[PDB]
């Protein structure tokens, strides 16, 4: 065994630590293995390489998205806008307080290669995002159905949008931490986001 | 000389081109030289190390916001909220098909160190960024000025904003060229961004 899989997810927080540190280019798999007071022949034997080690962080530490919805669809009963809503505020706010959050997001937008074995995980990240984009215009669908967003909305348009809007202040806060406080003005920043929708033109469209 | 300043930013359009297939990490200043076709003699003449080939970017092929207005503001007199909107729209059109400012927004958003040489330049983009956010506010007081962006709206709120939803745009399209049409929806996605400023609540606030 039960310790072998409780040194398995510590292998995963050092791994995000030393890839913000120094980078992922210049840590290989020995790097990470007296760091979190393991062997190099254990290292190997919960993972297979570098794009392993990377894959492995979206299985139980990032993600968790579809469990979060369990969590405020219970608080909200028959209110899809505030459930996209309270997602985005706890993204916004993981991002700063949370360190599997913060770290994680630190590699990709700043500490990362996308050139070699890493432009395959590119590729793994590229369809999670194609997915999400579908996933989410069925979340503002399904705001469409109880009318809590106008019905002349274009839902492919509003996901590049959202996305692009969340992701963005992610990466600029994570750049430069001093400049403004994402945690504080993340309920401000949802609100924004959920306006644009149900006010904004050029959003909307003819038959 | 006057061939030995054209070769000069031959460099710089070589880097910028090598930096994107293969990464800065791994792309020392010998690998530009025979790419360019110049010795390595020659390219330490020009530029000091890393971060100076890097800094000088900034210098000749990006920045140009500056001589962007001069452009707009004698296309728009007394008109400083399109202007506003047609630097933006430029911004987003030209990462998609200009060349310099494709590949540059291709290093920052993917393929970059920010570690230890290339944490100098993050440094230097830090005050570029925050100085930024001072640069948009007056341009947004600006509009203020002229009435054409509500008198209660919040300029360092929509500062903030404004480069999260410009640049998490950008960094989305880099990373999948494939999902969305960034060039052909250019002046759509500036549209919302303009209408946030003058139709959306919670950047509105008392006195």
């Amino acid at each position: 065994k039960q310790e072998a899989q409780e040194t398995r997810q510590h292998i995963l927080d050092v791994a995000l630590r030393l890839f913000s540190q120094q980078g992922v280019s210049s840590t290989s798999l020995g790097e990470i293995a007296k760091a979190a007071g393991v062997t190099r022949g254990a290292i190997y034997w919960h993972f297979k390489d570098k794009s392993d080690l990377f894959s492995e962080i979206w299985e139980l530490s990032e993600s968790n998205i579809g469990e979060l919805e369990l969590e405020y669809q219970a608080k909200f009963p028959g209110d899809p806008l505030s459930v996209l809503r309270e997602i985005l505020i706890h993204v916004l706010e993981s991002t700063v307080t949370e360190e599997r959050r913060r770290l994680l997001m630190e590699i990709i937008f700043h500490k990362c290669e996308f050139v070699g074995e890493m432009a395959v995980v590119q590729q793994a990240q590229r369809n999670l995002c194609l997915e999400s984009y579908d996933r989410i215009e069925q979340t503002l669908k399904h705001c469409i159905e109880a009318k809590m967003l106008p019905a002349d909305l274009m839902t492919r348009r509003a996901a590049i949008i959202m996305r692009g809007y969340i992701s963005g202040l992610m990466e600029n806060w994570l750049f430069a931490p001093q400049s403004f406080d994402l945690k504080k003005e993340a309920r401000d920043y949802v609100a924004i986001l959920l306006e644009m929708y149900l006010l904004c033109p050029t959003l909307r469209n003819p038959a």
